[PDB]
C-alpha cells in the first residue's frame, strides 16, 4: 500500500477537485502525460446526496448514497472510459474514497441524490447498497448527541457521527465486504489507489479488515501482485490522542504539520525563517519521509475547512504560493500532492468565509467544462495551478531529481537560501526584502541552464532566464525582492 504505482519517473499526483471525468480524460492524454504528472486523485466518484440548501455545495460529495458510479463528474461509463485514457498514456487515477459513513442523518428521505437512488436518512435505509439501521453505530456511540462531542476521547471519535454524518459498523464484516465491493470495483477499472477520506474516524483495525479484501492491481497495466496505494486522510498536528502514527500499517498518511509550518516559514510569520528550512522534513517533527504525503494546500483547508489555519497558503496567494510549492517539489521529503482548484466568490464576515461552501463553477447545478485558453490556462473559474508554468515546470524538477540527494545547502541566516539535488538539480530561492546577489556552488554540470521558473527550454534556446554554470560548478544569482517569482530553478533536462 506505500507505492505510488506511477510510471518510473513520474513522482507527483494533482487533485483535479470536482473535475468531470471527459475533461480528466483529455487533461491525461494532452498534458498530464507529456508533462511528466503521475496520477491524478479524482472527487468521490460514487453516488452522493444532491443538496439543494446551500446550492451544490462541493461538500455534498462527501454524503454517499450508494456505490453507483453516478455523479456530478459523471457516470460509470465515462469514469471507466477516464481510468483506461489515463493508464494508456500512464498517468494514474487514485480515488477519494468516502467510507467512514453515509449522509447526514438530517437530510430528507426522497431520492434527490446523483443518480435518484432513494434513501432514508432517518430510518437508516439505503436500499441501494443496500444499508439498514443494523448496518450503523447508533447503539455502540456512548454520547449523548450520538455526534463526535470531544477528539480527547478516541473511542468515540471512531464510533461516533462525524457532524452527524451516519457511522457506517465497520467492525461487521457485512459493512466491510460492501465497501470493499466497491473498492475492488474501482481497481478492477484500473484505478492505482485511494485517498481514505475521514481516516482518524475509523479504527485502523477496521481499515485493515477492508484492505484484506481488496483485489490485486489490474493486471493488463500493473505487473503481477501490485498492490492499491494507500494514503489515508488523518490530521494529527499533536496534542491529541490519535497518531498519524496509528495509521503506517495501512498505508501513507497525509502530513497536515507540512503546509501548515511551510505557510508560516513563507509568510515569515511567526519568527519563522527559510533558513530554517535546512533541516525540513523529520527534523521538524514531521513523520517520516516514507510515510508521508505532502502538500500545501488541500481542498478542506484552502478554504478554512478541517484543521483550517490562517498560515495556509493557496492560489488566492498566488506569488507566495508558487515559492512554497516550488519548495515543496525540489525538497526530498515526503510523497508529492499538487492542488488544482476553482474560483469561487470568496466573502469574508468576521474573518469567516460565508461562501466557503460554494461547489465548482457550474450553470444551474450542472458542472462547466474546463476550457483551455490561449495562452493554455484554463477558462470557466477553473484556476489550474497544475498548468501555471512555476509549478508544472517544478513537477518535471521532481521528475528529474528523482532520488538525489539533498546537497550543497546555501543560507544567509535570514530568507535567501538554495540547495541542490544531487548533480541533477539546483533551485535558488529569496524572501527577504532585498536583492539577493551571489555564486554559489550548484553540483552541476558547467552549461547553459533555462530557468524553468521564468521559462521553459525550447529546442536550443530558453524564453526566461538564463544561467551559466562554470566549470566549476559555480553560477551567478540575482532575484530583486520585487520579483513577480522570487525563485529560479534549473535542472538536468533544462541545459541547453
Ligand atoms: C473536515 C474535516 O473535519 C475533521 O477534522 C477535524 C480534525 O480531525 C481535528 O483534529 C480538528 O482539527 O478539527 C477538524 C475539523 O473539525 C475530520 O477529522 C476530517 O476527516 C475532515 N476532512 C474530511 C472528511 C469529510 C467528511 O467526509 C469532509 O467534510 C466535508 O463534508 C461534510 C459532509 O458534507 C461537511 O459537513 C456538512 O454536512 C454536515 C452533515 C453538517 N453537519 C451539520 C448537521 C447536523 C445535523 O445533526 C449537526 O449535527 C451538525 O452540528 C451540523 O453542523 C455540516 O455543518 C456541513 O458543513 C463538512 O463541513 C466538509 O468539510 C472533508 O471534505 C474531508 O476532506
Ligand atoms: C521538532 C520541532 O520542529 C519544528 O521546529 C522548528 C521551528 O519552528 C523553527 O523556528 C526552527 O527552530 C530553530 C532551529 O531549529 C534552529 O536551527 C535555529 O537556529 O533557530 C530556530 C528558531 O529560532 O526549526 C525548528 C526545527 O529545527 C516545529 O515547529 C516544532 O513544533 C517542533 N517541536
Ligand atoms: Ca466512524
Ligand atoms: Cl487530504
Amino acid at each position: 500500500q506505500y507505492s505510488s504505482n506511477t510510471q518510473q519517473g513520474r513522482t507527483s499526483i494533482v487533485h483535479l477537485f470536482e473535475w468531470r471525468w471527459v475533461d480528466i480524460a483529455l487533461e491525461c492524454e494532452r498534458y498530464l502525460a507529456p508533462k511528466g504528472f503521475g496520477g491524478v486523485q479524482v472527487s468521490p466518484p460514487n453516488e452522493n446526496v444532491a443538496i439543494h440548501n446551500p446550492f451544490r455545495p462541493w461538500w455534498e460529495r462527501y454524503q454517499p448514497v450508494s456505490y453507483k458510479l453516478c455523479t456530478r463528474s459523471g457516470n460509470e461509463d465515462e469514469f471507466r472510459n477516464m481510468v483506461t485514457r489515463c493508464n494508456n498514456v500512464g498517468v494514474r487515477i487514485y480515488v477519494d474514497a468516502v467510507i467512514n459513513h453515509m449522509c447526514g442523518n438530517a437530510v430528507s428521505a426522497g431520492t434527490s441524490s446523483t443518480c435518484g437512488s432513494y434513501f432514508n436518512p432517518g430510518s437508516r435505509d439505503f436500499p441501494a447498497v443496500p444499508y439498514s439501521g443494523w448496518d450503523f453505530n447508533d447503539g455502540k456511540c456512548k454520547t449523548g448527541s450520538g455526534d463526535i462531542e470531544n477528539y480527547n476521547d478516541a473511542t468515540q471519535v471512531r464510533d461516533c457521527r462525524l457532524s452527524g454524518l451516519l457511522d457506517l459498523a465497520l467492525g461487521k464484516d457485512y459493512v466491510r465486504s460492501k465497501i470493499a465491493e466497491y473498492m475492488n470495483h474501482l481497481i478492477d477499472i484500473g484505478v492505482a489507489g485511494f485517498r481514505i477520506d475521514a481516516s482518524k474516524h475509523m479504527w485502523p483495525g477496521d481499515i485493515k479488515a477492508i484492505l484484506d479484501k481488496l483485489h490485486n492491481l489490474n493486471s493488463n497495466w500493473f505487473p503481477e501482485g501490485s498492490k492499491p496505494f494507500i494514503y489515508q486522510e488523518v490530521i494529527d498536528l499533536g496534542g491529541e490522542p490519535i497518531k498519524s502514527s496509528d495509521y503506517f500499517g495501512n498505508g501513507r498518511v497525509t502530513e497536515f504539520k507540512y503546509g501548515a509550518k511551510l505557510g508560516t516559514v513563507i509568510r515569515k510569520w511567526n519568527g519563522e525563517k527559510m533558513s530554517y528550512l535546512k533541516n525540513w522534513g523529520e527534523g521538524w517533527g514531521f513523520m517520516p519521509s516514507d510515510r508521508a504525503l505532502v502538500f500545501v494546500d488541500n481542498h478542506d483547508n484552502q478554504r478554512g475547512h478541517g484543521a483550517g489555519g490562517a498560515s495556509i497558503l493557496t492560489f488566492w496567494d498566488a506569488r507566495l504560493y508558487k515559492m512554497a510549492v516550488g519548495f515543496m517539489l525540489a525538497h526530498p521529503y515526503g510523497f508529492t500532492r499538487v492542488m488544482s482548484s476553482y474560483r469561487w466568490p470568496r466573502y469574508f464576515e468576521n474573518g469567516k468565509d460565508v461562501n466557503d461552501w460554494v461547489g465548482p463553477p457550474n450553470d444551474n447545478g450542472v458542472t462547466k467544462e474546463v476550457t483551455i485558453n490561449p495562452d493554455t490556462t484554463c477558462g470557466n473559474d477553473w484556476v489550474c495551478e497544475h498548468r501555471w508554468r512555476q509549478i508544472r515546470n517544478m513537477v518535471n524538477f521532481r521528475n528529474v531529481v528523482d532520488g538525489q540527494p539533498f546537497t550543497n545547502w546555501y543560507d544567509n541566516g535570514s530568507n535567501q537560501v538554495a540547495f541542490g539535488r544531487g548533480n541533477r538539480g539546483f533551485i535558488v530561492f529569496n524572501n527577504d526584502d532585498w536583492t539577493f546577489s551571489l555564486t554559489l556552488q550548484t553540483g552541476l554540470p558547467a552549461g547553459t541552464y533555462c530557468d524553468v521558473i521564468s521559462g521553459d527550454k525550447i529546442n536550443g534556446n530558453c524564453t526566461g532566464i538564463k544561467i551559466y554554470v562554470s566549470d566549476d560548478g559555480k553560477a551567478h544569482f540575482s532575484i530583486s525582492n520585487s520579483a513577480e517569482d522570487p525563485f529560479i530553478a534549473i535542472h538536468a533536462e533544462s541545459k541547453l
